[PDB]
């Protein structure tokens, strides 16, 4: 046993003293020191871990290939395993197609996702060379990618599948040559022939054995019933890792035949219980397709719970019976395993018995009728019988760990040539703490025929045996209700079509023509996409890449996992970790701190706490928050210490053994609780123009309601992270930190300490992304690591796991708005009055300028004479929010095309009608009286009908809703206007630094940091126009306080405008340089210039500095320009929602975006599609929950759903206003980070318009003003439409 | 700096200039990304030009500076320095001397 | 000489655009710079001393 | 320089240099090197990119 073999890139690894819990991902990263495979959640819900796999199958002769999450997989598991990561199958000299294409085709980003993403197409190639367009996407459902919008991801991979300027070349892309892949290890395949022996590994706290036969596996589980079973490790990993479970004992059976087979009985299909779901699923697959359909009803209903269950990564090492064992409460198979009946083999040391899964095999909260030293030995799913049908449906969303997510399988079987009900079987999931079967229910159907009065009678049993408390663990008690009346009505309908495929046609029923599309089942709509955007002129040097689509400058590197983010930098031999510490109480005092229990964990340093911080423990953007808490928490959250010790793993053990005693204080955590207590940082802020009183009178209608705008995680896929190091000499350190904002960063450490900035050096070369959660949230990890370093003289890493940045960083803000507007009968706007209110957790930071941000963009694209906005910042006990891409535009102008959408509906007139006819008009003030210069909006708006015929598609929405019951389309156009520059005037700044070396390569650096959004490739395009010589020779490293000093933060979408401008000038100066040595060698080489300037004695280096000017709006005048020019954009987008489930299809977006003349379309048109999916997040699938208590719930991937590759609008359309140069900014472009993502509203309007729709046919009669809040997660739109099921009239 | 005491003459030299305590003004090293190609430290010149070109690096500053001391005479150095910042004045300059 | 600190460099590779950071003891950066970028046949911006 | 600490996958090397004042290189051998602990490589003219 001891020691463990295993391959690496080709590369033999031994290691004799392997520790059960050491992971393939932290074995790859620290301890063979490939970074290329990335940390992002380590929860198999991301995938930025994904590496391949490649065995010699025992029972098979043959070598495999598959993927698997690093992070999940023990390294205990991989003996005689040949692991390939990113690294090995090509490198920046040599790049392979994967990595070369998804570079080319802009497919890379902030990069963090892309070596996962590499691996997961790599892996698809090499088990199928030539994959379909459909096999692609699928080989992501288990990569999420937070800044590309996944559009040129699938059309660069396109191109493998055997199915105007353009943005890339396919054809320059290199040709495949199979032949070439990495060989199959020689050693493994002759180790290949020796038998497998019994391993034993054992580390610091666990046993690993790997046993090779059954009987070792029953023996010891006879003689040891504690051993824990461990197969794929897809859950244990799990609960190890977040739930703090410790299994000293572990067992793995996968070598271990008997659990592996798959043997086709005359009843069924028999699985071993170890068999991944990859297996069952390739099984059942030729199954279905090769056996008359009449025998694959079950079958079939597994596959389709098994579709949408995590991805390739996850379904290769997840057995079948791992998820039967865990027994959780939303398991998707178990619900059809009861419901079909299926066969369950158990065996332990000599005995052996089979039992059918019922009501009685899961006696508790994840428990089974297994005896502690039984294992599951095999699953038999089976064949169904003529005369029996079978469905399986489960819930649009998640929002709890392991219950409240509806899943169900439903079985009935009739009396031969009859419609005679024989047996009836409806299990159900997410409806209690365990699978349950409605046994109540359908004995009572028996001998019944297949008509309206079961359908009654089973929506009325339901209804009653299946009831919800309003008190309920996991809420959402409503929906839940109503899917499983609305579940069993599909396979109600369902089953009358297959009676009717069955020639029961006169005894059953006919189904109405319209009903037809409540039954269909998922469908993959090909994709269609077209970037539009202007070629430049034909005039332009073919060197001048300004308006060329020119790629990422660190896309191949970041393809390659070369490319190097803040935890891939190698540690020092002393290099020490460090844990954070926080806060379990929304309010609360701090009574006492032990540390007793972390002072007996290996490795230990030191607990550190506000006793320890040098100078001052005050910090935050306003001042007003505490490095480390200091007798009181405020939040769930609240930093109060942190950890040092030697490892990451030791830090974490010793965190959990600080123990806290608090004492509650009265708690302020929503909006109501602000309000009700008085609770809001500073004054009132408001805009007002105009006589309102005077308008609401002369209005035909006044409408008053309400609105309620879920936040947001940033989610960017590399955390929070800092590395300090100290230099023991006068205070001086350097941290090297993925954030946004390096002025503060170098400050708040600086002040913290007790020394001058001048002694604090901060270093970004690039962040995983950012999106505003790092413009400052970033400091409350800097200060603390900053600490340690200084305590201990050494230098200090931490790197955030994913539940620890959502709790403690914050996110978009919660709005509240109470609107009332006046209109004529016409449509036209007269009066508006709206309050706001944000809920801004327990500091300042930086939600006053978001609301006022909000208040600035209450107009959105309209015209109002007579307004008034208030605004009101929330104090509260939950985590700090902060600036998130938008900055509180998005909501202000949510919440105006709501009010909007209602002013159309009550005057019953075309809503894009309503919108353009008060739409502003070029020349016009806004509503803080700001003067709309070069208004392209309605060119956007007349080229965005036009290009996407939206009055034809009106048309066929239309006739779609007629024509179909239980789907309805909904098809909306939005506008907008985003109003550019940081509220705060002085932020509009920026500057740069250029170094012409005497070999004429140039050095360049500017104030701001790349986190995806390509702002160095934007800049070296600036400066190659602005010098005269090629990009090639211009290069930018990184981003430094000590290059370029007190930078405004990377945010306001100004980036760009700001540093472009600071890099012209120092060009610019460069060139007035070098004028006298050109006008003498005209011809003369650049090189020449500057070799002649270098002798001649004349500097080659020069700083550049650009401020925005006439900038300063006055809200106590309200006048001044806050904004140097607005952004313009209009989106038109189409959806299919399921009346009867909630869920919804994207099927059509075309945008046309305003960035006047891009500096780069490719870029630009990324950020376009970025932005808009983080939109369609926001808008419809990104929902935060928290606990009464103030205590967020939704920690991670497999709670909090961003949009995956399949969230995209079907056909995706992008286009970039032509002739439209923004002479106010370099070289006449636009910012492009923020306006787009407010037009996935876009989205959200085509849902809620709908949703009318559905009401109009199944609800009161009337067209009222239903409510729809954001998100408009499946919950909400089903719920909001009401029919039979909702009112349980069908009862 | 080898030993020669160059960067405690650069500092002497830039608290002078800059009309500030020595104390205020920090030398961390040197770097080829900072100042690029630079003359090695030979030929006892050192000093004298660095000396000259961190004395210009220091009048940019001041001539920057200027409006804000004249507005606030006796107004200490730190507030110069912040009523700059947030007027959106460049607080960073090359300095050079041949 | 006899400096009693001998002549000495740590080269700190980046992975990156042939980028290279050099902590060294000498009396001449440029040069440094200069020569390690030619040996290795990269231009002088990547390389910082 | 060298009391900065050292990175965990840091490396040491050591100039091998000439013992005649002028002559024809014939031949280097380095079997015995490579058997020693640690020992990664050994670079010469042929090893300049
Ligand atoms: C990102 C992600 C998304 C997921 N999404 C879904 C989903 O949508 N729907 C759904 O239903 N599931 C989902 N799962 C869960 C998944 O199906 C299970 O985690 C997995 O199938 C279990 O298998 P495993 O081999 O990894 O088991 P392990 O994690 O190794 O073990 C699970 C448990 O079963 C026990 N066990 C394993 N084998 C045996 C045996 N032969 N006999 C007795 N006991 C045994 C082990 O002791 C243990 O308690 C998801 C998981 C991840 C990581
Ligand atoms: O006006 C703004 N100020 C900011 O600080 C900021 N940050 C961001 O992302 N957007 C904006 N907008
Ligand atoms: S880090 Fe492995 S799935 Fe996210
Ligand atoms: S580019 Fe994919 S997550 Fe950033
Ligand atoms: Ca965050
Ligand atoms: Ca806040």
């Amino acid at each position: 046993a001891d020691e463990l073999v295993f391959f690496v890139n080709g590369k033999k690894v031994v290691e004799k003293n392997a520790d059960p819990e050491t992971t393939l991902l932290v074995y790859l990263r620290r301890k063979l020191g490939l970074c290329g495979t990335k940390l992002g959640c380590g929860e198999g819900g991301c995938g930025a871990c994904t590496v391949m796999i490649s065995k010699y199958d025992r029972l098979q002769n043959k070598i495999v290939h598959f993927s698997v999450n690093a992070c999940l997989a023990p390294i205990c598991s991989l003996h005689h395993v040949a692991v390939t990561t990113v690294e090995g199958i090509g490198n920046t000299q040599k790049l392979h197609p994967v990595q070369e294409r998804i570079a080319r085709s802009h497919g890379s980003q902030c990069g963090f996702c892309t070596p996962g993403i590499v691996m997961s197409m790599y892996t698809l190639l090499r088990n199928q060379p030539e994959p379909t367009v459909e096999e692609i996407e699928n080989a992501f459902q288990g990569n999420l990618c937070r800044c590309t919008g996944y559009r040129p991801i699938l059309q660069g991979f396109r191109t493998f599948a055997k199915d105007s300027p353009s943005l890339f070349n396919p054809e320059d892309f290199k040709p495949l040559d199979p032949t070439q892949e990495p060989i199959f290890p020689p050693e493994l395949l002759r180790l290949k022939d020796t038998p497998q022996k019994k391993l034993r590994f054992e580390g610091e706290r666990v046993t690993w054995i790997q046993a090779s036969t059954m009987e070792e596996l029953l023996d010891l589980k006879a003689q040891h019933p504690d051993a824990k079973l461990v197969v794929g490790n897809t859950e244990i990993g799990i609960e190890m890792k977040f739930k703090n479970m410790l299994f000293p004992l572990i067992v793995c059976p996968a070598w271990i035949p008997e659990l592996n087979s798959v043997v086709h009985g005359p009843e069924g299909i028999s699985f071993g219980a170890s068999c991944p779901l990859s297996l069952v699923e390739s099984v059942l697959a030729e199954e279905i397709a090769k056996l008359p359909e009449q025998k694959t009803e079950v079958f079939r209903g597994v596959m389709e719970q098994l579709r949408a269950l995590a991805g390739k990564q996850v379904k290769s090492v997840a057995s079948i019976g791992g998820n039967i064992i865990t027994a959780s409460p939303i398991s998707d198979l178990n619900p059809v395993f009861m419901a079909s009946g299926a066969k369950l083999t158990l065996v332990s040391r000599g005995t052996r018995r089979t039992v059918r899964m019922d009501h009685t095999f899961f006696p508790g909260y994840r428990k089974t009728l297994l005896r502690p030293e039984e294992i599951l030995l095999s699953i038999e799913i089976p064949y169904s019988k003529e005369g029996e049908f079978f469905s399986a449906f489960k819930q649009a969303s998640r929002r709890e760990d392991d219950i409240a997510k509806v899943t169900s399988g439903m079985r009935v079987l009739f009396k031969p040539g009859t419609i005679e009900v024989q047996e009836l079987s409806l299990c159900f999931g997410g409806m209690a703490d365990r699978t349950i079967s409605a046994l109540k229910t359908t004995p009572k159907q028996l001998s019944k025929s297949w008509n309206e009065e079961l359908l009654q009678s089973v929506c009325a049993g339901l209804a009653e045996e299946l009831q919800l408390a309003p008190d309920a663990p996991g809420g959402m008690v409503e929906f839940r209700r109503t899917l499983t009346l609305s579940f069993f009505f599909k396979f109600y309908l369902t089953v009358l079509q297959k009676l009717g495929r069955a020639d029961l046609e006169d005894m059953c029923g006919k189904l109405d023509p319209t009903f037809a599309s409540a039954t269909l089942l998922f469908q993959k709509d090909p994709p269609a996409n077209v970037q539009l955007f202007q070629e430049v002129p034909k005039d332009q040097s073919e060197e001048d890449m300004v308006g060329r689509p020119l790629p990422h400058l660190a896309a191949n590197m970041q393809a390659s996992g070369e490319a190097v983010y803040c935890d891939d930098i190698p540690r020092y031999e002393n290099e020490l970790s460090l844990r954070l510490v926080t806060s379990t109480r929304a309010h609360a005092k701090i009574t006492s701190i032990d540390t007793s229990e972390a002072k007996k964990v290996p490795g230990f340093v030191c607990f550190l706490t506000a006793e320890d911080v040098p100078n001052s423990n005050a910090t935050g953007l306003f001042n007003d928050e505490t490095v480390f808490a200091k007798d009181e928490v405020t939040c769930v959250g609240h930093i109060i210490g942190a950890v040092v010790a030697d490892t990451p793993e030791h830090a974490q053990r010793a965190a959990r053994g600080v123990k806290i005693t608090y004492e509650d204080l009265p708690a302020i955590i929503t909006i109501q609780d602000a309000i009700n207590n008085n609770s809001f940082y500073g004054s009132e802020i408001k805009i007002e123009k105009g006589d309102l009183k005077k308008g609401f009178s002369e209005a035909d209608n006044v409408v008053s309601g309400e609105l309620y705008i879920g936040g947001q995680e940033h989610f960017y896929l590399e955390t929070n992270c800092t590395i300090a190091v100290p230099k023991g000499e006068a205070g001086e350190m350097e941290l090297f930190v993925s954030t946004q904002n390096t002025m503060k960063t170098q400050s708040f450490v600086a002040k913290m300490l007790g020394v001058p900035d001048n002694r604090i050096v901060v270093r970004v070369k690039r962040m995983g992304g950012g999106f505003g959660g790092k413009e400052t949230r970033s400091t409350v990890v800097s200060t603390a690591l900053a600490l340690a370093a200084h305590k201990t003289g050494r230098p200090v890493r931490c790197m955030l796991d994913r539940d620890e940045d959502m709790l403690i960083t914050g996110g978009r803000h919660p709005f509240l708005a109470k609107y009332k507007v006046g209109f004529m009968k016409t449509g036209t706007v007269v009066a508006l009055e709206v309050a706001h209110f944000s809920n801004g957790g327990n500091t300042e930071d930086l939600s006053r300028s978001i609301m006022e941000r909000a208040l600035f963009h209450m107009d959105n694209a309209y015209k109002i004479p007579n307004i008034r906005g208030t605004g009101r910042i929330c104090k509260t006990n939950l985590p700090s929010n902060t600036a998130f891409r938008g900055f509180g535009g998005p909501q202000g102008m949510l919440i105006a095309e709501y009010w909007m959408s209602e002013v159309a509906i009550t005057c019953g007139l075309p809503a894009e009608e309503v919108r353009r006819k008060n739409m502003y008009k070029e020349g016009d003030l806004t509503h803080f009286n700001q003067k709309l210069e070069g208004f392209t909006l309605p060119r956007c708006w007349d080229e965005c009908i036009a290009s996407s015929q939206y009055l034809a598609r009106k048309r066929e929405v239309e006739k779609f809703n007629r024509e179909n019951c239980w789907k309805k389309r909904g098809l909306c156009i939005i506008p907008t206007k985003f109003g550019i520059s940081f509220t705060l005037p002085f932020l509009n700044q920026g500057g740069a630094l250029v170094h012409v070396y005497t070999d004429g390569s140039v050095l360049l650096t500017h104030g701001g940091t790349e986190m995806g959004q390509g702002l160095h490739t934007k800049m070296v395009q600036v400066a190659s126009r602005a010098l005269k010589i090629p990009t090639s020779k211009i290069h930018i490293s990184e981003t430094s306080t000590n290059t370029v000093p007190n930078t405004s933060p990377t945010a306001a979408s100004a980036s760009a405008d700001l540093n472009g401008q600071g890099v012209y000038e120092a060009c610019q100066t460069i060139l007035k340089r070098l004028e006298p040595f050109k006008k003498k060698k005209p011809t003369g080489p650049w090189e020449a210039w500057v070799m002649d300037a270098y002798t001649s004695a004349v500097s080659l280096s020069a700083t550049g500095f650009y401020k925005t000017p006439n900038l300063g709006y006055s809200f106590e005048t309200n006048s001044g320009n806050p904004f140097h020019y607005f952004s313009y954009g209009v989106a038109c987008s189409e959806v299919e929602i399921d009346c009867l489930t909630g869920d919804h299809k994207n099927l059509r977006t075309d945008i046309v975006m305003d960035v006047g003349s891009s500096l780069n379309p490719a870029i630009d048109i990324g950020q376009v599609e970025g932005a808009f999916v983080q939109g369609l997040g926001l808008f419809t699938m990104e929902e935060l929950h928290y606990s009464p208590e103030g205590s967020l719930h939704t920690r991670g991937p497999s709670t909090y759903k961003i949009p995956a590759f399949g969230s995209i609008p079907i056909e995706f359309r992008v286009s970039l206003l032509r002739d439209c140069p923004n002479k106010r900014a370099i070289y006449a472009s636009k910012a492009v980070g923020e306006p787009p993502l407010f037009l996935a509203s876009s989205i959200f309007f085509a849902i809620k318009d709908a949703i009318r729709a559905a009401r109009a046919q199944h609800g009161d009669n009337a067209k009222q003003l239903f409510q729809l809040d954001s998100p408009a997660t499946p919950e909400k739109i089903r719920n909001a439409c009401v029919d039979q099921f909702t009112t349980l009239c069908v009862t």
